[PDB]
């Protein structure tokens, strides 16, 4: 049912997805759906562009992406994102660049 284009679309989305540290900690959980404007006004107020995995998700879903680094590039500017608007002492800024390496060591298998 996948073609290959597809089905490394997905795997690198999977692969972020299912990361667990060694504590069975999932990472991405709070990466999956952005909080409203009015939960984390500070979040609107320092991020040019909103991204979140549900986003990602739905236009993997839609068969948009026409290539791996697209995704790739979507990925980047939410960690990117979540480091701009966190401070570095945060766990989300340092589960941010765990994750980031695991987008990375993904796409370099392909
Ligand atoms: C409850 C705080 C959620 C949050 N804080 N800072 C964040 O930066 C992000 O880039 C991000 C991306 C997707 C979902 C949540 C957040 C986030």
């Amino acid at each position: 049912y996948m073609t290959p284009m597809q089905q490394k679309l997905n795997e690198v989305y999977e692969a972020v997805k299912n990361y667990t540290d060694k504590r069975g900690r999932r990472l991405s959980a709070i990466f999956l759906r952005l909080p409203s404007r009015s939960e984390l006004p500070d979040y609107y107020l320092t991020i040019k562009k909103p991204m979140d995995m549900e986003k990602i998700r739905s236009h993997m879903m839609a068969n948009k992406y026409q290539d791996i680094d697209s995704m790739v590039e979507d990925f980047v500017m939410m960690f990117n994102n979540a480091c701009t608007y966190n401070e570095p002492e945060s766990l989300i800024y340092k589960d941010a660049l765990v994750l980031h390496k695991v987008l990375l060591e993904t796409r370099r298998d392909l």
